[PDB]
């Protein structure tokens, strides 16, 4: 199983190391799918790259 | 958050459930961010459309 | 540019037509690409493949 | 409806907003889809990881 | 390595074989990477979800 | 055909090319798709950003 975590930046280097380990867990243990095959890709996202309702969240209080 | 896992088709409805409540739950506990912020898409793959050292899933003997 | 707009099942075939038609006309007053140079990809998705908060959309209530 | 805009690199912050308004409005009026509801993401791509008819952009006039 | 190569439906079975044993081929004679550690990911568009100039293939005439 | 290649930081220019011919080859003569069609995007990944069987790379020997 692939799984991509696309998210703001912002995070620490821990948290992307304890969000690495536990969403790998969490896939682990609900998809009977085993532990050397499950990778992540953490996919970081600008505040001026994302928007929501047409308002990049740069542009956002 | 967006997270996507892809995997190969085979879940259950109900394995599908808790990979979603599992995850979520992962990244809520391990960046902060709020369930309502916690986005999360499954995508299935076909045996016949994934490849590994050059030899697709429905092609291993 | 290459455009993905994903979203769930259910548009009829001449909203995506519309969808395909506006989104490039977007890109093209915004950007100046030209509209050779304009691809768009719609992708669906299921509503149980679809979930927010931990909560697939299928199993909302 | 998640709309992910790929395109190079060179455009002004300005033409990122614009482009991020008009394309959440072209969604909105095809679609039938709540304001709050779209997405947008944008991803730059850079000349010398794109390429077409197997010669990158880096590597053309 | 990962490779996603996105293309209309349509290739026979056998044309994914090959498709799928060249591109790791490429990969690996090129960036040096071992074939166990090359994967690939074939995905398939309708002609319908594909535009080109505000124009879906299937509405090309 | 559109090919992503995704692959850790750490490959030269020399190779970034090399590996957009050859994959744009590989494909030409698989599926019958005209030279001119055949894109190829390649993302780059950095080692705190990929993670296997829950450790990220930049975590490993
Ligand atoms: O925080 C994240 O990592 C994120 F991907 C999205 C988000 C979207 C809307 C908000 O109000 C806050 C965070
Ligand atoms: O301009 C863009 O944003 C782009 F994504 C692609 C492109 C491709 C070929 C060209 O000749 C010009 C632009
Ligand atoms: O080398 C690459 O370009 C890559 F995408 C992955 C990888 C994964 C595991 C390894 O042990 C080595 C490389």
């Amino acid at each position: 199983p692939y799984v991509t975590v696309k998210m703001l930046e912002g995070r620490t280097d821990e948290q992307k190391r304890n969000l690495v380990e536990k969403v790998t867990e969490a896939v682990k243990e609900t998809t009977g799918a085993s532990e050397e095959k499950i990778v992540v890709f953490i996919e970081e996202m600008r505040k001026d790259h994302y928007a929501v309702a047409g308002k990049r969240l740069s542009d956002m209080e």
